[PDB]
């Protein structure tokens, strides 16, 4: 096969209210995303994810919930991005813009679909139905899906 990079992947979900980060600057700006990274060696999974939510956002949590895991693969990109997905609803602290990141509230009916990844219109309605989830996703560049596969299970 493809070697995977593992990255995470962070929704911060409240009962109302989605909070996204818009990327501000370099290729790929003015997409909304949830927060995450590469993860480093030494840590887990979930370590990761809080590493890059509190880097990223300036929010900590005591904990994560995994929620999703979803493979990208990129036309012209022999890598796959391997996408533990976490979900928060319990947060400290207030969200920071950065030089590169713009944090936002949307509420529940106003989810910013158009100027998300395109992947995220499909598996978000899973995530806030409480379900879990695989995925697959190949792009061509940024904004076109040539296949996909995506499916509830009971265990990530
Ligand atoms: N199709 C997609 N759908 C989505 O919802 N999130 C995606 C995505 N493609 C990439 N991402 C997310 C995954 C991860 O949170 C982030 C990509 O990681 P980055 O390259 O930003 O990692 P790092 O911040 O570690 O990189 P460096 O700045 O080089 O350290 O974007
Ligand atoms: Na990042
Ligand atoms: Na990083």
């Amino acid at each position: 096969m493809k070697a995977s990079r593992l990255y995470t992947l962070v929704l911060v979900l409240q009962p109302q209210r989605v909070l996204l980060g818009m990327k501000k600057r370099g290729f790929g700006a003015g997409r909304w995303n949830g927060f995450g990274g590469k993860v480093q060696e030494g840590e887990t999974i979930e370590d990761g994810a809080r590493r890059e939510l509190q880097e990223e956002s300036g929010l900590t949590v005591d904990a994560l919930h995994k929620v999703g895991q979803i493979v990208f693969e990129f036309v012209g990109e022999p890598e796959l991005m391997d996408v533990h997905v976490f979900c928060t609803d319990s947060i400290q602290g207030t969200p920071v813009e950065s030089d590169e990141m713009r944090p936002c509230w949307f509420q529940l009916d106003q989810i910013p679909f158009k100027d998300m990844w395109p992947d995220n219109s499909y598996w978000f309605p899973l995530l806030l139905q409480k379900k879990k989830f695989h995925g697959y996703f190949k792009f061509q560049g940024q904004d076109t899906i040539l296949d996909y596969t995506l499916r509830e299970v009971d265990t990530v």
